[PDB]
């Protein structure tokens, strides 16, 4: 579709977003999931209307609304329709729900090392894009356990991953820091961990900015996720140390792109 327009199921072209008056006059609200999230009906389309649940995040909420409409793509959720005055967002909705229920949902004639891999190549196709988005390099930076990376993420019923929620993005290049919280675990890039030692109380405006490796970082985390333990998956695994190793470097400019994992992950696909 061209930038303005959306489409979902058996539509055969484009229409043009809706608008305040579509959304006040046609959408019949269903049942309340999940910003507060309602799955809704808008004619034989099954759509989620998010409403903005708290004016005090009236700019989290438009600039995630700006990057939804900029970076409309096979990767990301399908936007259609809006309204800023009512702080509501109209989106196509998918009833397998959240890349965190891949497990549950799987239990199928998909349920291979080959859907999986190619499940993981989805997911890095989707940092890629963000990596090179029309809004510039955007980095996912509410991903700080993996069950929060994977709510992030939506599967539909032809089994793709779409980033759905975009309200942390921010921009590099210029860089960024998730949050003003200090930050703990493994999980996280270690350059996101406080670098002054324990006799240095952490400090905010201390805490030394980072860019678009920190989601390098945590690839193999949800790609080892989505391979799960089926046959094979520890075939894939054996395959996907060394890069993997190379996401999981200590220095971040030593982590390869996006692009390149993805043409791993794509060798290593074709090669089994």
């Amino acid at each position: 579709c061209p930038p303005g327009y959306f489409r979902m199921g058996r539509m055969r072209q484009c229409s043009r977003w809706l608008s305040c008056e579509e959304l006040r006059t046609e959408v019949r609200q269903l049942k309340r999931v999940g910003k507060r999230v309602f799955l809704s009906e808008w004619k034989e389309h099954k759509v989620a209307l998010s409403r903005l649940t708290r004016l005090e995040m009236k700019e989290d909420f438009l600039h995630g609304l700006q990057m939804l409409k900029s970076l409309q793509s096979e990767h990301v959720v399908t936007l259609v329709g809006y309204c800023e005055e009512d702080g509501t967002i109209l989106t196509e909705y998918h009833p397998l729900g959240s890349l965190s229920n891949l497990e549950e949902t799987l239990q199928q004639d998909v349920n291979t090392w080959q859907h999986r891999l190619q499940l993981a190549m989805e997911y890095v196709s989707i940092i890629n894009y963000l990596h090179h988005s029309p809004l510039g390099t955007r980095v996912m930076c509410d991903s700080n356990d993996l069950p929060k990376t994977l709510s992030q993420y939506l599967l539909t019923s032809n089994f793709s991953i779409v980033a759905n929620d975009l309200d942390a993005l921010p921009l590099v290049d210029v860089l960024i820091k998730c949050g003003h919280r200090e930050l703990h675990g493994d999980f996280v890039a270690p350059e996101q961990l406080w670098p002054y030692g324990e006799d240095t109380p952490f400090q905010d405006d201390l805490m030394p900015s980072y860019n678009e490796k920190v989601d390098i970082w945590k690839i193999p985390d949800v790609s080892s996720f989505l391979l799960g333990h089926v046959e094979g998956s520890d075939m894939v695994r054996f395959h996907l140390f060394d890069i993997h190793k190379a996401c999981k470097s200590q220095i971040p400019a030593e982590r390869p792109t996006a692009q390149n994992v993805l043409d791993a992950y794509q060798r290593v696909f074709h090669s089994l």
